Order: C-alpha cells, then structure tokens, then sequence
C-alpha cells in the first residue's frame, strides 16, 4: 500500500484575509426552537462541526469563514427587503443571540460576514414610508434625498420603478418592495457610515455587497461609490474584508476592483454552463489551468490585492450537484478540488459538502432547501413554496457521510486540510501554466513569497496519466498532497522523476526541504 503524502504533516489555522468559506442561508440551516425557521442558535448548535478550532485532530468540516445571508427585520424569508439595518429579525433572533455567535466564531477561528443591501432598502423601511409621505405632500428636500425618486420622466421604458406622489418614481430594479438608495446623497452616506459602524462595532470581520452591478446608473459611477465605501470602512477597521456580489461580464468587474474591494464572486467559473463544471465534463483540464490563471492574474492587474472568489453554485443558482452527480460522484469530487485550489477564498454553498440537489429549476427556494445533519432524523424547516421535510441526500447527510471515508464531505475536508498545509495556494498568484502533451491534463504553478507549487489535475474520467516531473519543473520535486477520489485509501508516488495521476486526481508537488 502507498503512503498518504499529507500524513505527519502540520496544518495551521489561518489568522489573516485567506480563508474557506461557508454560505449560511438562515432560514434553511439549523431550527433551534421547533417553529419550522432555521435561526442564530440554531447556527451556534453546529460551530463545532463547522471548526472546531484545531487544524491537526477532530472530525469538522473546517470552514473558517461564514457569510450569512440577510438577518436583519424583513417580512420575507431571504430576507433582502431590509426593513431595519440596525437589529436582528426577531424569527432568527435577539442582538444578543448575534453576539453570542460573534463570539463563538470568534473562539473557533471563525470569521464573520454579513450581506449588506446597499442598493436598496425594503418598501416599509420607515425611512422609506416618510419619504413616500412626503413627497405625496410635495416635499422633496427631506427622507426624498436618500432614494432615487425622480420625476417619472427620468426614467427609461424598461427601467422598474414605485409611482409616488406629485408626478414621482422611485427606481426599484428587483421589486416593487424593493426601493433603491440614492447612492450619491451625502444624507445617504452619512446612514451607510452608521450602519456599517453599528455592525463593525459588534466585532463583524466584514461584508458581503449586494447587487453590485445596481450601484453604477446613469448619474452614478459604481466604482467610486464602492471605493468611498470601503475607504470609510477601512477607517473603522483597517483588517475589513468585503466580497461583493457583481453579477455582470469580465470587464466590469476587473473596473469594480479599482475600488479596492479584496474580493468579487467569479461568476464565470460557477454553474452547468460555467468553467468548472463545463470543463469537468469534457475532460478539459488544460483549458481550465489557462483560464483560471489568465482570470486571476487580470482581476489582479486592477486590485494587485484582488483575493478572487471561485464558487460552484450560490443560493440564486441551481445546485451544482445536479449537474455533477449524474457524472459521478467523482466528478463533484474534482470540481471541490478544481475550484478550491485556484487562488483566493473559494465559498462553499451550505450542504454541498453533502451533495444536496435542487428538487426543481422553476422556484428560487428549490435552491434553498433545508440542511441534512443526520439522515435518519430529518429536520422539519418550511421552504417556501417546497415544503417542510427534505429529501435524503444521495450519500446520506453530515453524520452519515463524516463516517464514510470514501464520502464527498470527507474529500472536501481533505482538500481544507491540505490548504492549512499550504499557505501558497490561497495565497499566491499563477506564475504559469506547465503542459503536459495532453489537453486533459490542467497543471499551473502558484508562487507565494518565493516559495513555488505545481498543481496538476487528471481530467480523465477513466484512464490514469503517467507524468514525468523534471528540475526545470519543481526542483527537488516531492509529493506534497494528493486528491484520488476512487477510493480513501488509494495514494501516489513521485519515484525516480515519475508520478501516476489517476483518473479525476490532483498531486502537489513541492520542493523538499
Ligand atoms: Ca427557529
Ligand atoms: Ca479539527
Ligand atoms: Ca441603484
């Protein structure tokens, strides 16, 4: 039998910007007090499983970050209509519930982001109700001046806008309940500076933007609205994080990041019709290699901080196991490699670590569907328009799969684990690419304060790949880690200069020490 790589090798807790990240959407998590809503405690009940603070022993999935999804008071279940920018939705819980999870992650190593709406607030916001009642007297210079209310003839045919009083609209993109700041008002920046000293202060690591592509208009430059926002951010705390949401084409986000903000999701990469997901299928590991380096390497040339943001599939998307499942299990294996060992925070969607699919492709809540800790006692959480029990997912749910070695959960804790071995990986830039005479295979050396890793991913469905690792590649070279996901206990070798990749497998090769 062949040695696992990783044995006797330490692993270290990130304490800085780099981490692994779990998207937490509240409602469908963990119900804490029987009324069929996933809520703080509920949340808290399961930090150990999500880190429980020691790199080197346990049995924890080892996420290191969390993004929850809008907390704050809202009559809907997501939550994106903020109602109140200053309390916690009575349903999920009290601002000491919130405290006491800040805290908890905090022990655990665990940092904290919370999705900021900044691009609109709820219709029944109060500060919202005055400005409707004003301008219906004809006031325009008081709660008006924080909205985008203008005369109607302002606005362009296809542009979704709230009639007002007096001849007015108010822009509203998404929804009729969803009216949209005036991110030029000096009032309006006043408030946000409130709103993200009120949060900061409780010991908040950062933010998730939303809907940032909505913050550039015709009277606004969406890049100097974010750059004002993160500068006054990083005065309050200069370590901030923030990760924002532009849903829109390459160029436009390589334009945000002149803002400064560490992060914007990768889009590109996520999804059936995706990179990732798409180059799995064709066995295109070559081509994958080029695009993740020339896409990390552009955004840099705009933010040379740029931490990119890879993701498979976020709660406004299918499920990704609906695409990957049905090519095999070792498939959604090499797509939890492929897209968190490319450079950044990549961001696990909850309960893709178990392989939860989406039961339908014609209702946002299909996407968020409940989390499965122990499938022999399903939870009971309502799912709009789904309902309130879940299905069991393919390789059961957390308890069932952390006791199957050869589970899709247990490779995704692997792949944590070797990037707390490796600290390049998160950490560095793409210096090139290393071909391998063969388009299935995708290799890329990244390179973190002169300390160099080469990379190399199988895209083989079926046939193993013999490779020839030279000096002029890695010198000195020597198995660092590998990923083989036919079996837990399969490993590799690099014996004189010669290394077999199986199929669907990831090596790291790194120069001994
Ligand atoms: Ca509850
Ligand atoms: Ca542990
Ligand atoms: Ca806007």
């Amino acid at each position: 039998k062949v040695a696992d790589p990783i044995e006797g090798v330490k692993a270290t807790a990130s304490t800085d910007k780099y981490r692994n990240y779990y998207e937490i959407f509240v409602n469908s998590f963990c119900d804490s007090n029987g009324d069929e809503t996933g809520d703080l405690q509920g949340i808290i009940s399961q930090l150990d499983y999500l880190n429980d603070g020691d790199p080197n022993s346990g049995d924890d999935l080892g996420v290191d970050a969390i993004w929850l999804t809008p907390i704050m008071p809202s009559k809907s279940y997501h939550k994106y209509d903020v109602e109140d920018y200053y309390n916690i939705d009575p349903d999920f819980g009290t601002l000491d519930d919130f405290d006491k999870l800040i805290e908890e992650c905090h022990k655990r190593g665990i940092n904290v982001i919370l999705d900021l709406v900044l691009n609109h607030a709820s219709s029944k916001n109060p500060l919202f109700t005055k400005a409707v009642e004003e301008v219906a007297d004809n006031k325009l210079d008081g709660n008006a001046e924080y909205f985008e209310i203008h005369k109607a003839s302002y606005f362009d045919s296809n542009t979704q806008t709230i009639s007002l009083g007096n001849g007015y609209a108010c822009e509203a993109n998404f929804s009729q309940e969803m009216p949209e700041w005036n991110l030029n008002s000096k009032k309006t920046r006043e408030e946000f500076t409130k709103i993200a000293k009120f949060w900061l202060d409780r010991g908040v690591d950062g933010f998730r933007l939303d809907a940032c592509k909505y913050f550039t208009n015709k009277e606004t430059d969406g890049t100097e609205f974010l750059k004002w926002f993160y500068d006054t951010c990083k005065g309050i705390k200069e370590d901030v994080y923030m990760v924002g949401e532009n849903w829109t084409d390459d160029s436009d986000i390589q334009e945000l990041y002149k803002s400064g903000i560490d992060s914007q999701f990768a889009f590109k990469f996520s999804t059936s019709t995706g990179t990732i997901i798409s180059n799995i299928i064709s066995q295109g590991g070559m081509a994958t290699a080029k695009k993740i380096m020339n896409y990390d390497n552009k955004m840099a040339e705009s933010n040379p901080n740029a931490i990119n943001a890879m993701f498979l599939s976020n709660h406004d998307q299918v499920r990704s196991g609906n695409a990957l499942e049905s090519q095999g299990l070792s498939s959604q294996k090499l797509a939890a490699a492929v897209y968190m060992l490319a450079p950044g925070n990549p961001f696990i969607y909850y309960g893709e670590e178990i392989g939860i699919k989406a039961p339908n492709t014609t209702n946002d809540a299909a996407y968020r569907t409940q989390m499965v800790f122990d499938s022999e006692n399903l939870p009971d959480i309502y799912v709009n328009g789904i309902g309130d029990e879940p299905d069991v997912p393919t390789g059961g749910g957390v308890k069932q799969q952390l006791a199957d070695k050869d589970s899709l959960l247990n490779y995704y804790r692997r792949i944590i684990t070797i990037k707390n071995q490796n600290p390049e990986i998160a950490r560095g830039r793409i210096v090139g690419t290393q071909g391998f005479d063969d388009k299935t295979v995708g290799a890329y050396y990244v390179e973190y304060e002169d300390s160099k890793l080469l990379i190399i991913h199988n895209f083989s469905k079926n046939d193993a790949k013999e490779l020839t690792i030279t000096d002029d590649m890695i010198k000195n070279a020597t198995l660092r880690a590998d990923l083989i996901p036919e079996s837990s206990s399969k490993h590799t070798e690099l014996k004189d200069g010669k290394i077999s990749v199986p199929p669907q497998s990831t090596v790291i090769i790194k120069s001994a020490e």
